[PDB]
């Protein structure tokens, strides 16, 4: 029994982790192989920028050794540093894009040292709700499929609202975003209504059933009162992904998302579900099935 | 900006996380130099514990009957002892990816990291609190027995909490890595249940202070309070009682931002009486517990937005 919010083992991302410093920035860097990944900002017209630098201009530090940069060369938004050697901790790993709604884990570094990892998801509007300071850029989100790391996120900025913007680890961000310090905010959010309706099946494998109902309700007529609430559309795909927790429960996802529209139009009424008074979009039908199960890496 | 539930990176506890069998039972060990540490109900049998007698179950094992497994190699056990609840595994082989640690023993109110393991392979972390109650609110699954928490504050591992059992209301029960117990819990599958519990007053405090350094100010208000007014009020909300330690402890934030502790006391008891009218600190609709002062100070910045 019990729900969180839990991230993958971090171990495999740590070792990987380094500290880039070129001028007077500071920040982290992903060596994988004999190449360290890290946001380009580091050194505008970043190709005009790039030339005027020697491989020596980037101090590079693993633990407390130093490493050569011996070429280097621009990925969309990611700087590549070749270095002259390559890391023994690489592990096993895959460089993937990742959707709004799916969720991944974040190892925070500050001076190429993690200082911690949470979970997080990539909001519908391209942002992530993050905890970042000063130093945190090139921080990594990633997730864990059987021994294999796929790398997803690459830390860049802050946005004026205090949300998080960064790149895949090809250097395209995530959203309408640029590398530079200008006038831009993140779009309207909406909520991940999929991650919601996995949500209230975690609840229910946990025993809290108050907010089940008799009544059930057409894609079509649950889209319509969705949209009223900033709630994202749920496709045909969505129902398909929640099929075998729909199995295991006994309560078919139409019918739970006439439990979501009561919930919308009548709040909680002083309860909670899962020990939260919000309804909780940060879980995919897959970290459900994942934790009410024991996967382990 | 931003403030998450963070937990500790987990690799200086990953590369100690070992698989324990004895007859049909399997769990975690905990391998720290030539040593495995397990819940010492590995020995037992699911009749044996209602009432098991320890000391008579493990005088009749010997060193071959405890299978450890590190990885896809076998450890071979060299010697056994008990410490109160905690089994002792003396192996061959010290673990060479043994970090630099401490046991420690925490207090209620208390954060940690917990590594979640199922057959000597981690599969999450998450960060959770020592309830005032002596129990903790984990996601546990049967095999997760052994599973660790832990804090990194440097680069040195202080462990602080074995998982053992699940009570009957999904609470959670354990020992520090010395077999003693947090709480009135025994390892036996007698009736017991967990004491009512308490909102941890202090950490709630501290995360006020947080969402205040975030640059949120709306549940502020012109008051101020005695402790011993605040006390009165705040166990009528089933909040633990905040001592002179406490309001010591909030010291450092209350100077980075202001806000006289017993003025964010007030704060609190408007909030209990009023509740937030549709809106949220932090991205919470309900009051957070599970920040403590250092916790907060260590996440968010030092200048105040
Ligand atoms: N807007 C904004 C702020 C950032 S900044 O103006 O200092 N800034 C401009 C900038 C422009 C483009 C790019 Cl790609 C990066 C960057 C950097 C960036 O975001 N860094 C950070 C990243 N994460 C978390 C931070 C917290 C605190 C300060 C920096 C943080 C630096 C001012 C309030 C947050
Ligand atoms: N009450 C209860 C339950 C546990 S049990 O009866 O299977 N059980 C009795 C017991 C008694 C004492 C001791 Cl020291 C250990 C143990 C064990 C124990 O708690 N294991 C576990 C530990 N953590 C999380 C679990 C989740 C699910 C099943 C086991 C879990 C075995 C049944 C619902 C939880
Ligand atoms: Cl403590």
């Amino acid at each position: 029994s019990g729900f969180r919010k839990m991230a993958f083992p971090s171990g495999k991302v740590e070792g990987c982790m380094v500290q880039v410093t070129c001028g007077t920035t500071t920040l982290n860097g992903l060596w994988l192989d004999d190449v360290v990944y890290c946001p380009r900002h580091v050194i505008p017209n970043y190709e005009d920028l790039l030339i005027r630098k020697s491989n020596h201009n980037f101090l590079v530090q693993a633990g407390n050794v130093q490493l050569r940069v011996i070429g280097h060369s621009m990925q969309n938004c990611v700087l590549k540093l070749k270095v002259d050697t390559a890391n023994p901790k690489t592990p096993k790993y895959k460089f993937v894009r990742i959707q709004p709604g799916q969720t991944f884990s974040v190892l925070a570094c500050y001076n190429g040292s993690p200082s911690g990892v949470y979970q997080c998801a990539m909001r519908p509007n391209f942002t992530i709700k993050g905890s970042f300071l000063n130093g945190s850029c090139g921080s990594v989100g990633f997730n864990i499929d059987y021994d294999c790391v796929s790398f997803c996120y690459m830390h860049h900025m802050e946005l004026p609202t205090g949300v998080h913007a960064g790149t895949d680890l090809e250097g395209n961000f995530y959203g309408p975003f640029v590398d530079r310090q200008t006038a831009q905010a993140a779009g309207t959010d909406t909520t991940i209504t999929v991650n919601v309706l996995a949500w209230l099946y975690a609840a229910v494998i946990n025993g809290d059933r108050w907010f089940l109902n008799r009544f059930t309700t057409t894609l079509n007529d649950f889209n319509l009162v969705a949209m009223k609430y900033n709630y994202e559309p749920l496709t045909q795909d969505h129902v398909d992904i929640l099929g075998p927790l729909s199995a295991q429960t006994g309560i078919a996802v139409l019918d739970m998302c006439a439990s979501l529209k009561e919930l919308l139009q009548n709040g909680m009424n002083g309860r909670t579900i899962l020990g939260s008074a919000l309804l909780e979009d940060e879980f995919t039908p897959f970290d459900v099935v994942r934790q009410c199960s024991g996967v382990t890496f």
